[PDB]
RNA sequence: GGGACGGGUGAAACAGGAUGAUCCCGCCGAGACCGCCGGCCGCGCAGGCGCCUGCCAAGACCGCCUCUGUCAAUCAAGGGCGAAGGCCGGGGGCUAGAAGGCGAUCAGACACCACCGUAUUCCCGGCCGUAAACGGUGCCGCCCCGCGGCCGGCGCGCGCGUCCCGCCGGCCGCCCAGGGAAACCGGGAGGCUCCGGGCUCUGGGGGGAGUAUGGCCGCAAGGCUGAAACUUGAAGGCAUUGACGGAGGGGUACCACCAGACGUGGAGUCUGCGGCUCAAUCUGACCCAACGCGCGCACCUCACCAGGCCCGGACGCGCGGAGGACCGACAGCCGGGCGCGCUUUCGCGAUCGCGCGGGCGGUGGUGCAUGGCCGCUCCCAGCCCGUGGCGCGAGCCGUCUGCUCCAUUGCGACAACGAGCGAGACCCCGGCCGCGGGCGCCGCGGGACGGCCCGCGCGAGCGGGAGGACGGCGGGGCGAUAGCAGGUCUGUGAUGCCCUCAGACGCCCUGGGCCGCACGCGCGCUACACUGGCGGGGCCAGCCGGCGCCCGCGAGGACGCGCGGAGCCCCCGCCGUGGCCGGGACCGCGGGCUGGAACGCCCCCGCGCACCAGGAAUGUCUUGUAGGCGCCCGCCCCCACCGCG
């Protein structure tokens, strides 16, 4: 599996936009971590958590590089000018 | 001049060449035709119109404080012009080319393709008078959204450009209203059921039929005009959804191909399927999607054939019955046998007997009356809902002509917005690690996620390299919407309606048959040998699993207890290319097992069939895979060339 389901980004979306200060990108032990916190998100099967962790890696490194649209960052003080 | 082919086709073959072709070059003759410029340019009443030079007459448009004064529009009759082909009489003869000839293609090809070639194509004079002669839209006249291009003429403005602002006329494109069955028109196909500007022509369901008979015209071919009888229930227009296409574009798959491998069809044989035979050889299914499949047929299984027992007829109503309803039997004959039948005479006692209503039962029929379960479409990636919008409407958008994925899997847009099903996730198995427990290795968890590096791409995602037990859908299970006259009434206390029901299609017993064989083929098995056959020896598996002693050559047999695994392969020798020690079909004595009963199955001696690698055709397959080798379970009294593993 290549290609991830819609289910997947959804929720890791919500996830980087909720949770970004304790996401560290390009590791997949801490956000797996993270992701295993029920106060953060719930995963009721190993496969789907380290699915969507993956994903919420790649999502947040390409974010920290260049941040995209549909996800708040709270950037304004750097551009509110 | 030079020296061997040239022509033509998808590929070829007829015609041409040492009598020098094809090719190069120069000259000569004749007759057609007028290119690239050439156009949402133009002219003309239409048909139509393209070399240079000269001549002749003509025409529309624009400009105008020019002239006349209703002189106009449309039109049967009548007159004139009129593509191409065709005809008459004269000229001319190069290309092409009806007819004709010939070579190919084809089952045929007198057609499409190739080659030769008459009339014709050209000019003069004259007939014919037809075309999808189409803008499939008659002529005159009025009003009418907006934007724009080109052609001709004239005027205004300035910074004088072949500038831009206008007017008339013409040729075009898009288009709001409006119109329409809609496609579409909008310089009208508008201003019209709110249905009247003027003139002429045509039509009244489809065929018969533009035919017959008359008339006019013409050399002719033919043109103009133009019925009836009879027959028929639809024929047609515009548009929607599917299916199909020897239509185009994107994708995809060892049930497709490339590259290879292993095979089948050639023999012998196991089995099933058609045909023949019999008393019966019981039946279902026939491209994918019937033919080792409806889970092993001596009796049952079993319906089929030859024969025979029994009522095992509930429950109600009417009549009879213990002064006796119904039921069994020793002995002798006929009967495969039975108190089955008969011949004498004993026994039993209401568990009922006859009829009428009313049952149960039945591998009997319709799978085209049905439920249920499978097969196929489908080893697919697709299917729909609420609100909203577009159409009179069936319907459309949502649900993608972009880029990616094996995948309606995703990124990014858009009269659509927002959800759902299928796909994924999910469950079983195996590879690595940990904990715990442990008669027997079996319970709970971690781990791999396109995660890291480098290239690209906004993007999702593609290529390469690592590290790791494992690297990119590892093998299976589940399986969307809608559908089929697919299979099954012979799986069932699943069933409607038919047929059978006391000489039974009920149930049971003795036999036989389902195996019978001139022949056609479907899945398989054994071989055609030296990469081998025989003898002796050594040795290791998993689904899982039972052994000792003694007789017997072996298969097997009598006892007694709980204990236990192979072929290929490797080593040493013989055989030595001979249908031979390859091959083991077929057949004759014999010894055993199961079973009430061998037609069933094993072992021993003997005989030793075809087969020398298999035509046209055709099937399957990418890693622990094909292939080779063997071992257990299923149905099973005995037996596996079958199927699941
Ligand atoms: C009109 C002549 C026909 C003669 N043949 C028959 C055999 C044949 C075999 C071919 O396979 C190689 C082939 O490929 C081009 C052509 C032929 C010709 C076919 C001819 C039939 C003709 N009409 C049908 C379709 C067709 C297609 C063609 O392909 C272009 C073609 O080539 C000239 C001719 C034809
Ligand atoms: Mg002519
Ligand atoms: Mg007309
Ligand atoms: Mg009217
Ligand atoms: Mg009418
Ligand atoms: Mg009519």
């Amino acid at each position: 599996g290549k290609v991830r389901t819609k289910t997947i980004k959804r929720a890791a979306r919500k996830i980087v936009e909720n949770n970004y200060e304790s996401l560290k990108p390009k590791d997949f032990q801490n956000n797996k971590a993270i992701c295993s916190k029920r106060n953060v998100a719930i995963i009721p099967s190993k496969r789907l958590r380290n699915k969507v962790a993956g994903y919420v890696t790649t999502l947040m490194n390409r974010v920290v590089k260049g941040p995209v649209h549909g996800i708040s960052l709270r950037l304004q003080e750097e551009e509110r000018e």
